């Protein structure tokens, strides 16, 4: 009568609390970390660190830097030459009663896309979704807010923000306060040289951050994934009032990038498969029963997807209902092969039901997760993207079977003196992506099978497959089968479909009652 199967959640936790074991070591400065407020954290929010700022090719050009200078047309038909961020705060601070005009404020130091950007979803939700009133409150409370916050940028980024490239592990930690602020700007589209669209750009290996790709979007999703950011600034937003609903903490980002060193020969792991304490569960979800558990984004390579766009699906939607994550954005260079990115500190603010075009903004959440000595909530996501296959059959390649291993190796790598928490995962990169369910859930225990790690794999309705990943884990426990060993019929598997998801399990049972004499 129990949703889930295999080994007992008590039992991913090691019979230990949830919390008691952490997904990262606790927030330092170092060569390596790079911090935007002051060390140790005293005040709440944390106060900003200081230091000369950076307009380069190393870190994040900020809408604020005395650098960014911008031409303006006038009256006259001349131009003049001006500091970009004073044009700004001049187009912000006019009264903007009106869609039209908000547009317009926006489009005013973004004049190379006057005629290319309409702001549709925005029109659709403030103009049609809500009603005269809800509509006079985001201009009279929400919008004034917003660009209040935004303009404060000088004041709560202080320090140079770096870019987390190619090929380097490295760490940012930022707070949640900072966050808002960046965000605030993106929203207002004010990031500068992270507009064009021409292919071979400065920034094309980074992901869009200014918002106008969402506002450029259409249908019901776009509108929902509005509303959830329109109430993350609710929440963290300070009101004329007070500023006592500022959130308090941190968030970190950490680039994994692994050496040649690194790489698992997976012909040579020795690890029984059965080892891993397995719980397959075909209700929950990844964000509300993996607590404490290193929870799994199936990611883009462009980190957050397309969650600014018409992307609604499991990435797109963590990162509108726990928004500080849409700052990764901002810095993150796209992962290559053997990379990750593990995010530790995101709060939630929503509630929401559905999946893709049903998905729908269902109310506010209270996040009561616990902070760690750093002053990040301990939930801890990790960012690994799947492949994508037009055809299923490609996957089975060996080569892309071993990538994937590898992509999930580096994300689930613990790299600390204390023994690791589980992962929470869930059909990584399946469905309409075109990953086989029943591939990827091995690929999934053999990684964590390697490195010790308990395993939580979610199922989301699907009870059929529960238990042929149950079954196939319970053959595997009393065969005492090993990685290399799955790896070596997994390899057949590959030379057989090169001849022509039920058919891989059925196969594993023959290559493996075939040893059982
Ligand atoms: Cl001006
Ligand atoms: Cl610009």
């Amino acid at each position: 009568d129990d949703s889930w199967r295999g080994v007992s959640m008590e039992a991913i936790h090691r019979n230990r609390q949830p919390f008691e074991l952490e997904n990262l070591p606790p927030v330092t400065a170092g060569n390596l970390h790079r911090v935007m407020y002051q060390l140790p954290i005293r005040e709440t929010p944390p106060r900003p660190y200081k230091s000369p700022g950076k307009w380069d090719s190393e870190h994040v050009r900020l809408p604020c830097a005395p650098e960014s200078k911008y031409p303006r047309e006038n009256p006259d038909g001349s131009t003049t030459i001006d500091f970009r961020w004073e044009m700004i705060e001049r187009a912000l601070l006019q009264p903007i009663k009106t869609c039209e005009e908000l547009q317009a404020a926006i489009i005013s130091y973004n004049t190379t896309y006057r005629d290319q950007w309409h702001f549709r979803a925005l029109h659709q939700l403030l103009d049609e979704e809500l009603d005269e009133s809800e509509t006079r409150v985001f201009f009279e409370d929400l919008l004034p807010r917003i660009i209040r916050l935004a303009l404060r940028l000088p004041d709560l980024i202080q320090s140079p923000v770096p870019l987390l490239k190619h090929h380097k592990n490295a760490s940012l930690s930022l707070s949640q306060q900072q966050i808002s602020c960046l965000l605030a700007n993106a929203f207002l589209c004010t990031f500068p040289r992270r507009n064009t669209l021409k292919r071979k750009s400065e920034y094309s290996t980074f992901p869009d951050i200014n918002f106008n790709r969402l506002y450029q979007s259409t249908g019901p999703a776009v509108l929902e994934k509005l509303k959830c950011i329109m109430h993350y600034f609710r929440r963290v937003c300070p009101t004329e009032r007070d500023a006592s609903n500022v959130p308090t903490g941190v968030v970190t980002f950490v680039r994994r990038s692994g050496l040649p060193e690194h790489l698992i020969d997976w012909s040579q792991s020795a690890a029984p498969l059965g080892d891993v304490p397995l719980h397959v569960d075909a209700e929950g979800t990844i964000e509300d029963e993996g607590i404490g558990l290193l929870q799994v984004d199936f990611a883009n390579k462009y980190l957050g997807g397309g969650v600014l766009g018409h992307g609604c699906v499991q990435e797109e939607i963590r990162f509108v209902i726990c928004p500080e994550l849409l700052v990764g954005k901002l810095f993150t260079e796209c992962l290559r092969p053997f990379e990750a990115l593990v995010m530790l500190g995101a709060e939630r603010y929503s509630n929401y039901t559905g999946y893709a075009g049903s998905f729908e903004w269902s109310g506010n959440f209270e996040d009561s997760t616990p902070r760690d000595s750093s002053g990040r909530r301990q939930t801890a996501i990790v960012a690994i993207d799947a492949l994508h296959f037009a055809q299923s059959h490609h996957q089975y390649r060996e080569d892309l079977m071993e990538r994937e291993l590898n992509k999930a190796y580096i994300g689930f790598v613990h790299w600390m003196v204390t023994p690791p928490p589980g992962v929470a995962t869930g059909n990584w990169g399946c469905g309409a992506f075109g990953g086989d369910s029943y591939l990827k859930a091995l690929l999934q225990l053999m990684v964590c099978a390697q490195l010790g790690r308990p395993l939580a794999y979610y199922t989301f309705g699907n009870v059929e497959f529960r238990d042929d990943f149950h079954e196939m884990w319970l053959l595997f426990r009393n065969d005492g089968t090993t990685v290399q060993q799955l790896w070596s019929i997994l390899r057949s598997y590959s030379r057989l479909i090169k001849e022509k998801n039920k058919a891989s399990k059925k196969k594993l049972y023959d290559f493996i009652k075939e040893e059982l004499k």
